């Protein structure tokens, strides 16, 4: 990727990912609006299970979109499974995509409307491996999507705001070990599932999305320190990292299935 531009700039964003990424018209993308109305309960779905007891993380980095707070998915730890999953997916990555206010940020939207901010866990599917030949897979990747709102602080979350200091530029990195993914999830595991693709470029349809259906609440102070972010790199023109979310894509030939009637 050492020749991408694709950005969320005004002459690089979404509306422009298709020259190089024609698969951002195709038939799975993502994200995607959830009509609550339409989504129909599934009672097949098994409950979904969330293992992140032994979770180990190592670091945190700015790769210019967002920031990824990244994980030892070298053994058997942090895996998602059940739920509309056959297999075990291993956690490898978290990071969030948000606004510039907080009446907008989130990919997905629930009846047309967007949270503050989107927080995405990535798994890949440990029958392929690894996750560069996953994500080349149709059922490659697991993403537990979860909603952001602005009101009380998440205590969980504050580890993640107060390093961001030193890694306020694109290519900035930071020891980030003995984060606990756990610390930000919302009580209930009730979600949507759909099938679909990576929100960003390469926009491979490799992705089943599991999107939680309760948001978690994270404070005004606590997002106020995301948008102090850069998509820039140190020594470069300043460019706040805000609105880095993709908006909704085509649902097609898609059906979104609830696991709670
Ligand atoms: N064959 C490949 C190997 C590695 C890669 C990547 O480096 C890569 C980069 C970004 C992503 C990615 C992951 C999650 C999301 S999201 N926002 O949908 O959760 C977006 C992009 C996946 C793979 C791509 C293709
Ligand atoms: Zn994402």
């Amino acid at each position: 990727g050492m020749s991408h531009h694709w950005g969320y700039g005004k002459h690089n964003g979404p509306e422009h990912w298709h020259k190089d990424f024609p698969i951002a018209k195709g038939e799975r993308q993502s994200p995607v609006d959830i009509d609550t109305h339409t989504a129909k309960y599934d009672p097949s779905l098994k409950p979904l299970s969330v293992s992140y007891d032994q979770a180990t993380s190592l670091r945190i980095l700015n790769n210019g979109h967002a920031f990824n707070v990244e994980f030892d998915d070298s053994q058997d730890k942090a895996v998602l499974k059940g739920g509309p999953l056959d297999g075990t997916y291993r956690l490898i990555q978290f990071h969030f995509h948000w606004g510039s206010l907080d009446g907008q940020g989130s990919e997905h939207t629930v009846d047309k409307k967007k949270y503050a901010a989107e927080l995405h866990l990535v798994h890949w599917n440990t029958k392929y491996g690894d996750f560069g030949k996953a994500v080349q897979q149709p059922d490659g990747l697991a993403v537990l999507g979860i909603f952001l709102k602005v009101g009380s602080a998440k205590p969980g979350l504050q580890k993640v705001v107060d390093v961001l200091d030193s890694i306020k530029t694109k290519g900035k990195s930071a020891d980030f070990t003995n984060f606990d993914p756990r610390g930000l999830l919302p009580e209930s595991l009730d979600y949507w599932t759909y099938p679909g693709s990576l929100t960003t470029p390469p926009l491979l349809e490799c992705v089943t999305w599991i999107v939680l259906k309760e948001p978690i609440s994270v404070s005004s102070e606590q997002v106020l320190k995301f948008r102090k972010l850069n998509f820039n790199g140190e020594g470069e023109p300043e460019e706040l990292m805000v609105d880095n979310w993709r908006p909704a894509q085509p649902l097609k030939n898609r059906q979104i299935k609830a696991s709670f009637k």
